[PDB]
């Protein structure tokens, strides 16, 4: 569509006065060329970054449009768990000299995974927040871990100052006919890490997920719903 800007085989869509999408694609025999979203957001005079492409060239391209398009420097990224679609591109951050952040667990599940790991561990309180003294400089972004569901490191991060929160790879839109990719689910705990989510951002009305275009709250009532038939 008309918001959609193409631009080195990826997608930027603004969201908001100072949020964009960033959409890259990878084809896998059996799934097609599987489109993830992460953001990219303007605090100031500086460009913070939520999650990388799925590969390091696609990642390469997000830091090209963010310098054509916003002209700022990226002060950190943070990676919203240790799968490819989100840490594929972790490489191309760190030859940015851009500050890395992802959950302490992502970190120590990435160099298994296959993914290099963010410099910087996030570290959360019982109740989900993260606590403030790891996630120095985030500025508008609330960092929320909502309990295990699609992986056991999944996290999500409300944008204070606009109606968005971002669910990552937990949420999936209102019309999908299932949860993506489980391989690495918690199936017992997901409806209720869903259902956090949706608790620690109640004010949030466009919902930002990894694999399908912004949708309103019926993704979190969905995704929690189609969570719920897995116990
Ligand atoms: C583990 C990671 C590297 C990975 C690889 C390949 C596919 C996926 C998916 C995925 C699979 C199917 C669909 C289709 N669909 C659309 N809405 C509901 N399902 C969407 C995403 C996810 C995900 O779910 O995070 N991670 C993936
Ligand atoms: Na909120
Ligand atoms: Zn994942
Ligand atoms: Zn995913």
């Amino acid at each position: 569509e008309t918001g959609d800007q193409r631009f080195g085989d990826l997608v930027f869509r603004q969201l908001a006065p100072n949020v964009w999408q960033h959409t890259s694609y990878l084809d896998m025999p059996g799934f097609g060329a599987v489109a993830s979203n992460g953001l990219i957001v303007r605090d100031g005079g500086r460009v913070l970054v939520v999650d990388t492409a799925w590969t390091d060239d696609q990642t390469a391209q997000i830091l090209n449009w963010i310098k054509q398009e916003i002209n700022l420097p990226v002060a950190l990224a943070v990676v919203t768990h240790a799968h490819q679609d989100k840490m594929g591109g972790m490489n191309a951050l760190h030859a940015a000299g851009i500050a890395t952040y992802a959950n302490a667990l992502s970190n120590q599940l990435a160099p298994q995974e296959g993914l290099v790991a963010a410099q910087h561990s996030l570290t959360f309180a019982a109740n989900g927040w993260v606590e403030p003294a790891t996630a120095p400089n985030f500025g508008p972004l609330k960092v929320f871990y909502p309990g295990p569901g699609h992986t056991s490191d999944n996290i999500t991060v409300g944008i204070d100052g606009t109606d968005i929160a971002f669910g990552g790879c937990l949420i999936k839109d209102s019309k999908a006919k299932s949860l993506g990719n489980l391989g690495d689910a918690d199936t017992e705990h997901y409806a209720a890490s869903a259902r956090a989510f949706g608790a620690a951002f109640p004010k949030a009305s466009m919902i930002v997920m990894s694999h399908s275009a912004p949708d309103s709250r019926a993704a979190i009532t969905h995704t929690a719903r189609m969570a719920d038939k897995l116990r």
